[PDB]
């Protein structure tokens, strides 16, 4: 085991610790690409906590030492291991630097936290925060990439990004976070704190699964074009896919509680790459 490694091995550590799905998926990609992967996930990891600003400006410069300097030894002040992966990724393939500055723009930003009038703001936001993951993977997902797969990679991200919000409605709430838009709010007539202290209602199901119809849709116009990433990706990104979407059921299934996370067993995970896997 190499030092850069260990290096990737820790970033592999920080993957499966903090998001089992993609752990999931992603780990069954070839040795090359899936360390790229854990790299990225790491270094985006990082930018989210930044919070508990310093840290992240120092993440900042060290992406941009990287951008400029690729083959050049760098002092990181952030996270050396993860700099040191991200660099030796940056050494092989063409990583979209602009996207981890908007991803970190849209986090100073959560520190300003105020709700959302439109979903228009709503989708920016996203964008921001995961739409930026996916165009950041795709030169790791595809041989060549053309606008079409930065497009269906922006919009799978941007999609499990409302999943996620769809999923940690209580808990997002009780951290004094809603991300349903205040236009929608008003239209659904539905006041999250009154549901979160009286339980669900026919409103707020409407709602909620107003913003389902949508994800789904996605989803499909992304299983649609999955053909856009290579091979080896296609089954694997279907997969992280399908068991994100999961847990849309999952939800329905808890009868949308606000006072519980859901979750896919592991066991449905494999059932789900069986059914995948079968046909590929
Ligand atoms: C794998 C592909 C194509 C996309 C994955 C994209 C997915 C689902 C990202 C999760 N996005 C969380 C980003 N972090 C956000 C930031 C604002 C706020 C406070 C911090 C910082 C933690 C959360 C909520």
């Amino acid at each position: 085991m190499t030092m850069m490694d260990m290096n990737f091995k820790y970033c592999h550590k920080i993957m499966k610790k903090h998001s089992k799905s993609f752990s999931y998926a992603f780990d069954l990609l070839p040795e090359d690409q899936r360390k790229a992967v854990w790299a990225i996930y790491a270094v985006c990891r990082k930018i989210d906590d930044s919070i508990d600003i310093q840290f992240l400006n120092q993440i900042k410069e060290d992406i941009q030492s990287i951008e400029k300097y690729p083959y050049e030894y760098h002092h990181f002040q952030s996270d050396r291991r993860i700099m040191m992966a991200l660099q030796h990724v940056a050494q092989h393939k063409n990583i979209a630097f602009q996207s981890f500055y908007n991803l970190i723009d849209t986090v100073y930003k959560d520190q300003h936290f105020t709700m959302f009038e439109t979903d228009a703001e709503l989708f920016g936001y996203c964008y921001g925060v995961a739409g930026t993951v996916g165009e950041v993977l795709t030169p790791i997902l595809s041989d060549h990439e053309t606008h079409q797969t930065y497009d269906v990679a922006r919009r799978l991200g941007e999609s499990l990004q409302l999943i996620n919000i769809l999923r940690d409605v209580g808990e997002d709430f009780e951290n004094e976070r809603i991300y349903f838009s205040k236009q929608r709010l008003k239209q659904y007539e539905v006041d999250i704190a009154e549901v979160y202290q009286n339980g669900v209602n026919n409103h707020y199901i409407d709602l909620w699964e107003y913003y389902a119809a949508i994800a789904e849709k996605d989803f499909r116009d992304v299983m649609d074009q999955i053909k856009v990433f290579s091979i080896e990706a296609q089954p694997i990104i279907e997969l992280a896919a399908r068991i994100y979407i999961e847990i849309l059921d999952e939800v329905r299934q808890a009868n949308y509680t606000l006072h519980e996370r859901v979750f896919v067993e592991k066991r449905k995970k494999a059932k789900l790459f069986h059914e995948i896997n079968s046909k590929y």
